[PDB]
C-alpha cells in the first residue's frame, strides 16, 4: 500500500497554521513535487480517518466512472504555480479552502486525489 502512502506524501497535511503562499512554497519543497514544479496540487487537513472513511459509505458516495465523492468537507489547501517556469524556484499562489473532496480508492485506502475540482 505504497499509493496510499504517496497520497499522504502528496495531498495530507494534518495541522497547518497559515495555509499562505510561504506555506505551499515550503510544503511542496518538503513533499518533492519541486522537480520540475507541479502546476497544481492539493492538501487535505484534519485527521486521516476521515479521508480513509471516503472508501466506505460512512463518508463517501461513488463518483464518475472510478472514483469517490467525500461526504463530509475538509480545510484543504490548493497550491497553484505561479510564473513561466516549470523548475525551480517554484512560486505559487495558495487557496486555502473547505469542501468535500474526490478520490479514487484502492483496498479501502485512497490512492489518488482528484485535482480538477481545485482548477479554478
Amino acid at each position: 500500500n505504497s499509493r496510499y502512502t504517496h497520497f499522504l506524501t502528496q495531498h495530507y497535511d494534518a495541522k497547518p497554521q497559515g495555509r499562505d503562499d510561504r506555506y505551499c512554497e515550503s510544503i511542496m519543497r518538503r513533499r518533492g513535487l519541486t522537480s520540475p514544479c507541479r502546476d497544481i496540487n492539493t492538501f487535505i487537513h484534519g485527521n486521516k480517518r476521515s479521508i480513509k472513511a471516503i472508501c466506505e459509505n460512512k463518508n463517501g458516495n461513488p463518483h464518475r466512472e472510478n472514483l469517490r465523492i467525500s461526504k463530509s468537507s475538509f480545510q484543504v489547501t490548493t497550491c497553484k504555480l505561479h510564473g513561466g517556469s516549470p523548475w525551480p524556484p517554484c512560486q505559487y499562489r495558495a487557496t486555502a479552502g473547505f469542501r468535500n473532496v474526490v478520490v479514487a480508492c484502492e483496498n479501502g485506502l485512497p490512492v489518488h486525489l482528484d485535482q480538477s475540482i481545485f482548477r479554478r
